[PDB]
């Protein structure tokens, strides 16, 4: 099979792009495309209905969270965050451990009092900040961070206590890779493209005590209060993100995907650690992401041939950001173990033959 | 049957099976435009078409700039004071409707709004004449809405704003005729009207409003650094940006825009033909020069006729033609992929409903 280790887009299970396509003219035998269809007709609303019941109950969202779907990215919501939960220049805590903490601390800066209660950049972002170095604020707005850091592969294993402030989170990566305990949380959001929504799909979800805050001047268009009261993604993008959900819960919903990324991650750094130091995976252990794993060949013309052999062999786009260099794997919920099983054949062979 | 809803809009037939066959299989590459980078060789070369195909079909010069963006028509009327005034300076609206009270609505926190002109005071039929128009020396802008679906009222010239650059959405008419783009400081368009359900708003801006500092904001909020990135500032919706460019090809296919306008005129003037031939049996009470060839509101003699005529039409297989709940009645969107015989189909309806009930 032809396995695809982007970052970003995630592989998308097959089954779930085949049913949409076959049903893109004729949903549900309905006669009309989804793409077509209101937003405020029947046949939508059921569609964005089973698309909300399926996201709580795979993730387990209690009634006093509200779960939005938006358009703009994690990135308009890092600017929303503290427009929305956070009075002017009230200090909000980030804890930085890589380039996407850096981007929600850089939408934010303009409208909140920006501390960086904790950062791992000057190591190079190979490790978290040990939590008994973390400077919070007490009247802090909330603490950000970001669960798991696609670009450097470091990810937290245990929530963060924050004390009485809510904890933010970015899980565009990482969301239902595993059990996630939203009552932790203030807000929970991800991104499109990554783990969860697919293109044109981020998820927000909201503690609501959280929409009882003022925030800061806004238009309507920017006030989360008023979203949940009635800028959601276009119908056809929606209905994707709701065939994911059903197919993640057919799979046996987060309790299967923890083992199933815990096995696929296990399988790489495995075949990282036993390999002689040919292939190396700088980040601390404790810290070592199961859904994005970089790692480094002995020079960068060797990592540029593993790259392109690996492509030949069908396992697709393993090269490393450009801010890390090197390789990277990503192995998101619809990347099968067999992928893992693959790459790992493949490193064996790589090194047989270059090492 | 013909689908006459205001929105979303009637998609070509041939551009949804187009999208359906090669959804998984792109160009015969194999590749799904869902799964691919935006950033990756592929959709690099699907934005530059769909940036140059966008670009032919409305004669954009090369001074303005062309963004493909999220958020729809609501969010860009956020961002257009964030972006394109001081904080607190003046701006002028012109209020012909309820898109433009929406624009309104979302601008107020931002600028001094002052509404330079507004029918609402009459049920939004008619607009006060350019003379009695209350335009601000040192306004930033002036915003104007050009086409308002719920009323049909569209402007058929652009307003004189001296040397203060006008702002039109352009959400229900953009590409429905030849547009002088200089004349305009921006326009720009949400999808699911004139340009049928492709998920992306499009935004043309003058270069020169870029050199303005606006107002302090997010990163993601600065329409600079989206133009200095190719709409590619953040993930953009990428399968809605290649349904747009679809949607730009078919429209060139068909032989541009001023061919639409060809069709477009044909097709308003048969259904205010038929509005005007029915010796008040169809009363439309918009002034014809303000009268929209995109969408075409009209009301029978009472509403319980109103409803048999929404019912019996579509029986007739004439679809969505129920009036805007505020307003009631019937509206028939006339969007440039609606063809000519959508617009005879419904004149030969009105002519035997008015036969039978009238
Ligand atoms: C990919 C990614 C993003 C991307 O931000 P967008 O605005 O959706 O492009 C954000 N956060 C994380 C953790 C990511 O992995
Ligand atoms: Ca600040
Ligand atoms: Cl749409």
């Amino acid at each position: 099979r032809a396995f695809n280790f982007s970052a970003g887009p995630a592989t998308l299970p097959e089954s779930v792009l085949r049913q949409a396509q076959a049903e893109m003219l004729d949903w549900h035998g309905s006669g009309a495309s989804i793409v077509e269809m209101s937003h405020r007709g029947a046949e939508f609303m059921s569609v964005a209905a089973e698309a909300e019941a399926d996201l709580r109950r795979l993730l387990d969202i209690p009634d006093d969270y509200a779960v939005l779907f938006l358009s703009g990215g994690a990135t308009t919501q890092q600017a929303l965050i503290p427009l929305n939960f956070a009075a002017p220049g009230q200090r909000a805590d980030y804890v930085v451990s890589g380039h996407w903490g850096k981007t929600a601390v850089k939408q934010a800066g303009v409208y909140v009092d920006v501390n960086i209660a904790a950062s791992s950049e000057a190591n190079g972002y190979r490790e978290l900040p040990a939590r008994a170095d973390w400077q919070l604020s007490r009247d802090a707005a909330y603490v950000h961070i970001t669960a798991n850091e696609t670009i450097h592969g470091v990810e937290f294993r245990d929530v963060p206590d924050t004390g009485n402030v809510p904890l933010i989170a970015d899980f565009s990566s990482s969301i239902a890779s595993e059990p996630l305990d939203v009552r932790r949380y203030g807000v929970i959001y991800a991104g499109a493209q990554k783990n969860l929504g697919p293109v044109g799909v981020a998820v927000m979800i909201i503690r609501r005590d959280l929409l009882e805050r003022s925030g800061q001047p806004r238009a309507d268009i920017f006030d989360y209060r008023s979203h949940v009261a009635r800028n959601t993604p276009p119908t056809w993008n929606w209905y994707l993100a709701g065939l994911v959900f059903k197919w993640m819960l057919a799979e046996g919903g987060v309790t299967e995907f923890a083992k199933r990324n815990a096995a696929k991650a296990a399988l790489v750094y495995g075949a990282i650690d036993g390999s002689g130091g040919f292939y190396r995976n700088e980040v601390a252990y404790a810290a070592r992401s199961r859904m994005n794993i970089p790692f480094f060949l002995p020079d960068a013309e060797l990592d540029a041939r593993f790259v392109a052999e690996a492509k030949a062999a069908g396992l697709l786009a393993l090269k490393g950001h450009k801010v890390v260099g090197g390789i990277r794997a990503s192995l998101y919920n619809a990347m099968p173990l067999a992928g893992a099983e693959a790459l790992v054949a493949f490193m064996a062979d790589f090194q047989q033959r270059h090492g």
